[PDB]
């Protein structure tokens, strides 16, 4: 008779399952025992840095990752990473340790007190199972939500005796289920749309991040050569949907109400795909949309579909829509649109560096299939101004604003494509957030490269602060950390740079080096 | 007119609060404008570490503690911190910020979507009010909710334009109101307990952390002098209820159900007071209780009484309750118990050292009123038979077994007793959970000595995977880590000890430092 | 061996339980089945009518009632008649049957999903079990949590193939355990409030429910007899704490914020005793207190303390407070307060009925220890002024409003009070939310009399209305109901009164009769 182990373990490598993320417990020692030669462990010393990198792994091959943490304690931990994972649609399988069923009842030290509420309202499906034969079609059920559109997190809770008892042998019909949510419109009304767009007269199109996650991003350039038209994309952006020196690129819209009904004026037609309608930030009253503008919205989630505040929806998978639009508009005799202006470049004497600097020294010395990562949230605009990212996959965000991503997620992304080369630019309030993350790249030697930008201060919030008139705010300035010294502390090699011919001779030893690499660069006090 | 802002503020001194633990963000802006010169703000790099340094400050001070974090990812990253939280009964008063009441509804950047249900079910109460006026009002229940017996940790969420609006002037009634719980059983009742105790001829006497939150150690002290018996810890205790060198006392009790029935054996009344009937750990199945044993339990919190297995139960305020018992009971005739012997000494070379010898040399130099916390989870036992601590309020341990406690946590108790030399005991994997707290104590200058037990190994772990008979378990050693590296990074001074003789040198330095003091300790591998 | 079935009969037993309320199902069977001699059975044919005749009878007994319903149709069917329990503080054991745990997770037919969460936010604790051995001590904790001072009701959910497999032995140990929360506060605080209430010059008294469910009507009496006071009923009252033609009494107080300070302006001490602090119902905006006035509430519920706007607070058991003040309190020199004056009578011709006619009536005929009844809405403050109620248990009205309380609620206290009679007086619109209730009492022969009031209209929604000009609103009238068709439909003997004459000679045949009566009586159209 095959054991509850031996019967889980089938199910994931039939279902495509190689790899484990996790930090161990007493509850879990029963489910880690015995571990298949097939299989490997990534170990990381903190539960949200553990999270953060399998978030990574997931985003960059397109498909699902698996996680295993301790009861409670584990679980609360991580919680503001599954923030993060719930806005950026990631498909993350969650597990966690409970005490043995005789002593639950008693609540005996490391019990998880009404253990599927503790995640909501941030998961998609939360359960714990009612006996040990049934944890094989709850592991299914888990697999199959997480993966259908829209794509997101899922949770499951296992007392540790249950492992060894025998399964149910009808438990084999599981083992090569397939499941397809890949679907479009209909012919009749997919005809009205396509008359719509071949009769106006002056339209343009908006662009969000299920599109990079579908690999839509040649789909989209075929449409707009043929419509001739300028292409933007939706504020706050968690991914890179289009190449950035195209002639139709215009770049990153404004977060407030007032100002992208004013940059729409004289268009007829506005077609948005695979974004939400719209992610605002400032404080910024006026009209939606102004008289001779109509809006037409394209999205896999019905939420979003259901909050929008303007214009007409279709509920849809992003792939199978752009590929049907693309193949059947007719060419228009309109002249293509005129490419943007080469950036201006600002004035450096022989000290401290100015942000402007540093970008247009990394597009000139990295390689044109480069992956980048940003969590420096003062300097946003110039970074999308003056690097030029050809190829799809190349540039990630923190999907819900919450600080402690880059560092982590760096380190997935690099695992995923080795032969790609990997660069995160990061802040000095920012970076210690998750800092024990480093031990992790020195351990199985991945080669991501991290770059330090060091103005001593929280510089975004002194910059809000100016704009509500708010006089006299503690805790606003961070002195007295050295960067070089941490990096030591977990096993990383550590440069700096304080001057431009510093800067470019770090960047060429980093590029050559067959280990991870860290560079302290001093930056301009606003 | 007074707006919300100035009546709040107000409410707060007339209450006796006087210090903010945060960490600050965009919907905050304007509740921290403006801040008064009879208050202090304590800021910290990370919220896991803000909550333990509170923690710390509310337990020993014995007085209520305010907090202030951004939105669904700062609550998300402290949520292991507030697991621990519940099981010490600490007094917390967390409040967060939310985006402008008008952009909610469209879900703009910054929004925390259904917020109450966010930290369930680790709370006793948890809101986010329907107006701008009802704002001090709900301030006033969440103080009286988290200071009432049985005492916890509570939750408000409140949108960032209420604080600029009028406030209603019949809020004046709330500044002066006083809330008691201190209560105890009728006299006929107690009566019949004070008559079968008079009574016993072999008693016993159990006490847990309840007994050290309510100053009640002098009253229990007398009891135990006129029954003349014997006086235990109940298992897993996160403080210390009686002196450790009294003849009455016997030390920690074992954690399984068949070890705790033949300990008992032959005693016919128990008494339990501020306790759980009882936090096991490892499984080990028998008989609850014994022929001739009947038990008795006095407890502050009604699930406590609902949940035993086995006795009678009174619910009431534990102060109360010990000096009315203390003050009634007859002197026996009976002779007084023999005090436990001196420990043995154990065989030391002049290299690596032993976990015995370092407590040994602790109790011979350091002063008689020091304060100890506990992070070192294979050492607990000797711990415990090795220190001599006299006094109330001198040893904490994470009360739901979480790490990430004990660093933080031993910096708010040095700022609540300046005139006390606190000392931390921590493992090498358990000083990562929360590292960059140590930046905290250099910028405040607190003084607390921090030492450090490296050993290669999470211990606890493969001791427990030998007891379950598990083979083949991955990711239980953490090789390669410099803790005097980290230290400098953060601001923090650094010393080392090899041998017996450095470790003499290394704590006479540190008794005498002017600002806080890591120390890096070579022990033996099992 | 013995059973799941056989243990847990025993424990009801054992704590005092002997009779089941319910209305049956398929996975109720195995639980129901050989049905033990020493119990009894009442069935009702809908889930509304089976929690309202369990809540009659535990408020008049003041003990616990245990009822048994099907799945979550039967469990949701009930949720309106939970709402009633939560504000009366009930004490109620409610069971639900589920389906066979191998066929939980395909959502078989009759499968209820997530459970636990269905009766939230109305229920005090609230469970579903990991496995067949911990039943019985799930059963436990549901009986304590129920019974503990502040009492309300709880929820337990059951798979029906775990009551035919084996119990654990050592389940014994829970038949005998008993539980106390009856306790008073602090000699040295209670001597402070006695000095207070002993030098006041002009003192007032406010009484609640909680008085009438302790039994303490008798110590309130030598209270007020002591301190020479004036006493008042608390706004919309459930029950009846004092008797209402002592030389004290003052009567029912209004429910506005305005109205309730003009009526305390000039006594400088106020008392209120098992009340909330206070249940407002029209907007009526103004001053809490008037310069002066001091308050101080007595009450055994947390919540009800932290949510009162202005006074100081106690939070203990309503029985042992009331003893210990009426027995240490001084006999004060003013003289007695004198005796409210004899109602008016209204002039009747020879028609339709006045409401003051019917009650002037009923005072003359019933006797000196009848129980009466009220869900006559529009008629509250004359019933009030014109009944004379001399004893303890008298009065009862739905505690948060909700229609469907009164006509089952009749049927349950006639039961726990033989030789008391029963006497319900209902309105025609409330009569028809629990109409098939009267099948229960024709099969059982239980002898309550039902006083039907026949205006014709919804008359106190036609009075708010007015006060808050509404003009052509909707569905207010319901003409052409026949009630003594509707009583022969459900087996119960029925009566008729258009005039005085008719009504006197039906209330004399009523009082003789062995089995119950319906009387229909014409009233007058506002
Ligand atoms: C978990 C969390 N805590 C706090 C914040 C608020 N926050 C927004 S921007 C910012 C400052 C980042 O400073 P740094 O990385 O040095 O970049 P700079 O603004 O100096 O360019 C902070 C603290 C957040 N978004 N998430
Ligand atoms: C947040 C969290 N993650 C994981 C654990 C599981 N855990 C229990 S003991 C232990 C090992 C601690 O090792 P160390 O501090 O070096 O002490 P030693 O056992 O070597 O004496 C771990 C990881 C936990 N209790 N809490
Ligand atoms: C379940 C429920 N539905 C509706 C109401 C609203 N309601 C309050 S008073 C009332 C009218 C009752 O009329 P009737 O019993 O004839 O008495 P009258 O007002 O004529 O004296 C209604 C419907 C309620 N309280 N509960
Ligand atoms: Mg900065
Ligand atoms: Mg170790
Ligand atoms: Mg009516």
């Amino acid at each position: 008779m095959a054991s509850v182990h031996g019967t889980t373990y089938e199910l994931l490598r039939r279902q495509g399952i190689d790899t484990v993320f996790g930090n161990p417990g007493f509850n879990e020692l029963p489910f880690l025992k015995d571990f298949p030669e097939d299989f490997r462990y990534i170990l990381a010393l903190q539960e949200a840095c553990v999270v953060g990198i399998a978030d990574g792994y997931a985003q960059a091959s397109r498909k699902p990752a698996f996680i295993n943490l301790h009861s409670a304690a584990g679980t609360g931990n991580a919680m503001g990473a599954l923030s993060n994972a719930r806005t950026s649609h990631s498909p993350l399988i969650v597990t966690a340790g409970q005490q043995t069923r005789a002593m639950i009842g008693v609540e005996a030290s490391e019990t998880n007190v009404d253990a599927a509420n503790l995640p909501r309202p941030l998961v998609k499906w939360s359960y714990e199972p009612a006996s040990a034969a049934e944890v094989p079609h709850a592991m299914s059920r888990a697999i199959h939500m997480a993966s259908m559109a829209p794509q997101g997190p899922v949770y499951l809770s296992v007392p540790y005796d249950d492992w060894d008892k025998d399964a149910d042998p009808q438990s084999h019909h599981l083992f090569d289920r397939h499941v397809s949510s890949s679907v479009r419109l209909n012919d009749q009304d997919l005809d009205i749309l396509v008359k719509a767009l071949n009769s106006a007269s002056n339209p343009a199109i908006v662009l969000g991040p299920d599109v990079d996650a579908a690999n839509a991003n040649a789909d989209c350039v075929m449409l707009a050569e043929r419509l001739k038209a300028p292409v933007w994309v939706a504020p706050s952006a968690p991914r890179c949907p289009f190449p950035t020196r195209h002639p139709c690129f215009r770049g990153l819209m404004p977060a407030g109400i007032a100002a992208i009904s004013q940059l729409l004026e004289g268009h007829d037609v506005v077609l948005v795909i695979g974004a939400p309608v719209f992610r605002y930030y400032q404080y910024d009253p006026g009209q939606y949309l102004k008289p001779g503008t109509r809006l037409i919205s394209v999205t896999c989630d019905p939420l979003e579909a259901a909050r929008a505040p303007m214009g007409d929806a279709i509920v849809a998978d992003i792939g199978a829509m752009a590929s049907a639009l693309a193949n059947l508009v007719e060419e228009s005799s309109r002249q293509l649109p005129t490419a943007a202006p080469e950036p201006a470049k600002v004035d450096q004497d022989a000290g401290r560096l100015h942000p402007e600097t540093v970008f247009d020294t990394l597009n000139d010395m990295a390689p044109e299939n480069a992956i980048y990562l940003n969590e420096s949230t003062s300097t946003t605009a110039q970074m999308w101004q003056r690097l030029n990212m050809r190829n799809p996959g190349s540039y990630y965000f923190c999907a819900a604003g919450g600080l402690g991503f880059a560092l982590p997620a760096a380190i997935g992304v690099q695992l995923a494509e080795p032969e790609r080369q990997v660069i995160a630019v990061i802040g000095d309030g920012s970076a210690n957030y998750s800092i024990s993350a480093l031990w992790t790249a020195a351990q199985y030697n991945i080669p991501t490269i991290f770059v330090i930008m060091n103005n001593g201060t929280y510089g975004m919030l002194r910059w809000f602060a100016g704009v509500l008139e708010a006089e006299n705010v503690p805790g606003l300035d961070v002195p007295g950390i050295d960067f070089r010294a941490l990096a030591k502390g977990y096993g990383v090699q550590a440069l700096k740079a304080d001057n431009l011919e510093q800067l470019k001779g770090s960047l060429q030893e980093a590029l050559s080096a067959k280990g991870p690499v860290l560079i302290e660069v001093s930056t301009v006090s606003p």
